[PDB]
């Protein structure tokens, strides 16, 4: 007979994107079963590499070798930087916020400590000045198909000279082409780096009047790209769960089996 | 004149470990002022990563080599975690948790989840089962010397065949010896991996009474050791704040030139 909605979403769990009627539910999902249990077993086998890990390496070498300082700030950041970001109670992210105590919060953007990296490596670094860090960001979200409460962003900053619409759009493609991810630029200056109507990237030619707040007076260009929106596009994900830090998904591969 | 104690903190700021009277206090910021802006400016014209990244690559490298499957977990975890770790009002670690909203938690710790990835992967992998983790844990202390309330741990778990105490301390001896640095073993049975007086981890052979809890009946070994804390022995760091994701310091040097 018929596959019931429910043996449906079971199979859809164990089935993967390169995965190719009269079988019953049973037979379909013991062969679903035995492929995914091959496939970790392959992963044990050889590489045994986390694939958001693994992407994460790629872009820190990526960014290091193209002039970019590693940063490690705290996730944890002050209340205050949200507020200092322009975000007040008219804005869609005031209530995307995870508060933690009273002062603190779960940062959901890269933005404020990059910023203050930039104005503090002034004094020290010649110019033209570039950053990036990668690391877990965190926002209250009611969808659950492109976005995640608890994910991964790659921000990168650059100031000084050769802050340009044209130099950015130029380290987003050698990026993106290097991933090997299709896209397209849509658009201080605002740009959305696009995968098909998936936002990629949100990126920022400045100056901007935000920069004062954070002692910048400098021109700079930047960029904000999600880890696990990369990691879908490149693996054919129909879900962006399967690219998260979770206990469901390993590598894309169901861990329920 | 003497240095008050203020010049004196402001001075101890500045100055690195490697670091070698009638000099005034301006004459002597002046000149470490200068030493560490040349700091920064060698690692951004060479390495440019960071030292935490860095190690978090090196720990990766070894792990994988050794046979350790690579796991990237929430770092967001349900409260009842905590409790189902036998973490109850009567211990220290219960007044240590940074809740988010009702359900939630910053982990405090990397064994619930590794726990959950060994029960899962038992039915997929081979015996045996080796596992590692990487990333941000967070606990409120009251001490600021050798704690941070902002941490990053390394936990590694093996189960099933092979979990003896001597390939535990041979794992952990090889690991420190590839990192150079000193330790001492101090000791199912709980083991104390010290550096001096500095707890660089705590170590465990199960099997233990708790692993009914998650589903795990087979013998196990495994390690938690803290990053930040093996950066500070290495670099010699005064105090572990220079070690953290921080604003105020980088690789060690202070960002506040
Ligand atoms: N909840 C989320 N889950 C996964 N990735 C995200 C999430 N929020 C943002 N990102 C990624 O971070 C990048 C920069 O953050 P930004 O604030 O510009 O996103 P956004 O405009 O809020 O995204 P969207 O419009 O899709 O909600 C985005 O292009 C996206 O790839
Ligand atoms: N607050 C902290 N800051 C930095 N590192 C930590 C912190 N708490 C734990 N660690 C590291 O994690 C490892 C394993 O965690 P564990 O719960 O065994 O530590 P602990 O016994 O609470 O440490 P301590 O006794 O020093 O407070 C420790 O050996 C330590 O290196
Ligand atoms: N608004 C997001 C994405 C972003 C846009 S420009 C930019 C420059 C540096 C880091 C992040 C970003 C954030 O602040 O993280
Ligand atoms: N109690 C700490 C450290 C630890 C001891 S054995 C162990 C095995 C795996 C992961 C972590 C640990 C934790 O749960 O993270
Ligand atoms: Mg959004
Ligand atoms: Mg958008
Ligand atoms: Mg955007
Ligand atoms: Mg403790
Ligand atoms: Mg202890
Ligand atoms: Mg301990």
């Amino acid at each position: 007979p018929a596959l019931t909605k429910s043996q449906t979403d079971r199979l859809e769990v164990l089935l993967n994107p390169k995965d190719e009627s009269g079988k019953p539910f049973r037979e379909l999902e013991s062969e679903l079963l035995s492929r995914r249990k091959k496939d970790l077993q392959q992963i044990y086998a050889e590489e045994r590499e986390n694939y958001l890990g693994k992407l994460e390496r790629e872009i820190t070498r990526f960014f290091v070798d193209r002039g970019f300082l590693e940063i490690k700030s705290p996730i944890l950041i002050p209340l205050e930087y949200i507020e200092r970001m322009g975000i007040d109670n008219d804005t869609e992210l005031s209530k995307q916020i995870f508060r933690v105590d009273k002062n603190f919060c779960l940062r959901p953007m890269l933005a404020p400590n990059l910023y203050n990296y930039l104005r503090k490596l002034d004094r020290a670094l010649p110019d033209p000045i570039k950053i990036f860090e990668i690391g877990p960001c965190y926002r209250k979200e009611s969808d659950g198909k492109e976005h995640l409460e608890e994910f991964t962003m790659l921000g990168f900053q650059q100031m000084g000279s050769g802050c340009t619409r044209e130099n950015l759009e130029s380290i987003i493609t050698d990026f993106l082409n290097h991933l090997g991810i299709d896209f397209k630029i849509v658009g201080g200056d605002t740009l959305d780096v696009m995968h098909g109507d998936l936002e990629l990237s949100s990126a920022v030619v400045g100056p901007i009047p935000l920069d004062r707040e954070w002692g910048i007076d400098k021109p700079w260009i930047g960029a904000g790209f999600g880890l696990e929106r990369l990691l879908k596009v490149k693996h054919d994900f129909k879900n962006i769960k399967r690219a998260a830090r979770s206990e469901s998904y390993y590598n894309g591969i169901s861990t329920n089996l």
